[PDB]
């Protein structure tokens, strides 16, 4: 049946329990919020940023949608991502793949031409999918996969140093990391796939798409 | 400073001490999930589905946003609502609002023409609080805010119910039901704040819109 | 056959033509343009803006889309808008819709469960058509259809005027008049549905929805 | 100033003039259309097709944005598209850039910081330039900006072919050509940059990016 007892006395045996625990675990955020961490994730249900990293209410801002995507033109993400830096100033952003990532699977395989939003949705995979043909093209259903997962974090990261909001708390002098990390649904790991990232100097070192080249495109010019 | 390995090494901890209190916590969804809820929730850094509801992994699809927005056009909350409904098959939708949540706030206080993408995000807000400006007429600044809160989970409520997706499913002889839940920040409390809707007759009965007017409305012309 | 020939025959012919009349024509605006109006009207092929309103290039910039819905939401609109009002610098939006408008009786008989992606495109119809129950209930399904055509006109142009952009262009002085007109594929003719709106004291008047409730709306409390 | 009847007289002129010219011009569209053509191009004052084409009304469904952009994500474009090759069975599909196009130049020169929603929709342009960053790499400002125009209607097309849409339309035996036009407002003339496409064959002779390799690329996989 569809009746929630069983899920609100869950819920109400944990509260009970964290109060006991620490009196102000809850009272302390009951009128505000001071997170430092933006997450940006899947929406896969393997995949709790707050448990994997055994954070306590307030900690972490998240967004979290169908292949961890970020668009200049999803209003979604990008209200997130404004919100936490103009209004929360958080410091750190974590962008955040997954192996076994469905989003990354069906960008690999499905064709086009598939109906539905999913498909309208994942989009981005296959543009990274297309920039990469040769570091994924004969390689096992399976690395591809894993491959696939990887550029799509790398690509993300990318997307969110060169997100308009990103950018200009950059230029006013703002300390924002972006950092790329992918998570193991079957060991409950996290390894960071790419380095802190703080700013111009350091993306020029760690990403492999050239951000400065982005950013001041006409300077490559006559 | 950004360094990460602490963050690193709690997650490692988390990982060692879940894995000591079941052998199989991770491994039995390293290459599948079957959840059964989807979550719909605000991105807000206090409130944490799976923590919350003691949930541990492969439990619930989790969709978060600036104001727990739910919309046809919005492709990023579309595609957590047909990937969970049609391939995952879930069986509960939770549409969860909060109190304190700034979004709701937002759309009462700022004027339209504030500026930034978080304004244009929550445009929904403000619908749903013209819609009911009589309700909110006349109550004090921490009344109103409350008050949004929960007609805009009422709000969200009807907007998963009204989408294609989902109406979709129960003309399909789905099982599938739509929750509204507010929760409450300062306590760790979840509140049933609609009783479950399972299709067109609860519905009709628990909302103060007419989907069925909304799904037939032509059958009312001459 | 494929082949673009007769197409391309027919616009040199009209170049050749509109140039032998007036030299300056074309050349005028070959470098830059100044247009007065912008004119956001249905992707309908029976309705040309330049054509109806006899204009010759640099006179209308031109948002169409299915319906001619206006929303905060949709960057694709809402572009047009920003760049025409701030950069341009236009005086004149013309919003129009037109009878026989396929969107507005779409939005009349569908039902929301229908697929793909016009019907995800038409919501903001259904929205428009739901707060109006009372005009569009036992009118034939003609007058319903002439009726839906216009209540879409007065929230578009409801839309337009509380849009960031026109907004913020109001609260600086500049001089923006917004237009609710209609068009009849059967007849090349234009109505004047809402007389000119050229700011808030205008729209207070000439608007059924309270323009300035939605912009301060928290005047409207405790 | 803003009345509107000097715009509403030559409204009405024109459709004397045209009605004088062909009694049933208007008349036999009254209910319905048939055109053959979509038609997606800039939102430039410059660039109005029906005219520009000397096509008579029921002849070209139009979409206009800033930049004639084309993305599976955007559900206005998007339903243009799915309303004309499906519902309209159109056979022609016109993607037209024009020179001296303002989104193609500030695609160029912007710093992706710039505010505003135009800057965040031009984000697409973007892409296209940083994909022949080495075309683009020397040439003089005035080469770069012509040369933009041409990749993005190129782009713009293979966007088109890709769509879940057209290839349905394909694998469904529709006829269906896809254009790349460009058009000189200078001039009032459109050139054929891409020879009709009308399948994957033509696709995969005429485009430079691999439509067959975007729409298969799982079968190079090992
Ligand atoms: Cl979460
Ligand atoms: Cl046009
Ligand atoms: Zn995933
Ligand atoms: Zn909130
Ligand atoms: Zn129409
Ligand atoms: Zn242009």
């Amino acid at each position: 049946t569809a009746d929630l007892s069983p899920l609100l006395e869950a819920n109400r045996k944990w509260a009970d329990e964290c109060a006991a625990k620490d009196s102000t675990y809850f009272s302390k955020v009951a009128g505000s919020q001071a997170p430092e961490y933006l997450y940006i994730g899947c929406a896969d249900s393997r995949v709790s940023p707050a448990q994997l990293f055994n954070m306590a209410p307030g900690e972490v801002f998240v967004q979290r949608n169908v292949g961890n995507l970020v668009s200049n033109k999803d209003l979604n993400c990008m209200s997130c991502l404004e919100y936490t830096v103009d209004h929360l100033k958080i410091k750190h952003i974590l962008v955040c793949g997954h192996y076994n990532c469905g989003a990354c699977k069906a960008g690999l395989v499905w064709h086009p031409k598939t109906a539905g939003v999913t498909n309208l949705w994942i989009s981005d995979v296959r543009e990274v999918r297309d920039k990469n043909a040769a570091k994924l093209h004969g390689l096992s259903a399976d690395d591809a996969w894993d491959k696939m997962v990887e550029l799509n974090v790398e690509a993300q990261v990318f997307n969110v140093c060169a997100s308009p909001i990103v950018q200009a708390a950059w230029a006013r002098g703002q300390p924002l990391s972006v950092h790329g990390i992918v998570y193991t649904p079957g060991t409950g790991l996290v390894k960071e796939l790419i380095k802190p990232i703080t700013g111009m100097e350091d993306a020029g070192a760690l990403l492999r798409a050239d951000l400065k080249q982005h950013c001041f495109f006409s300077e490559s010019l006559a």
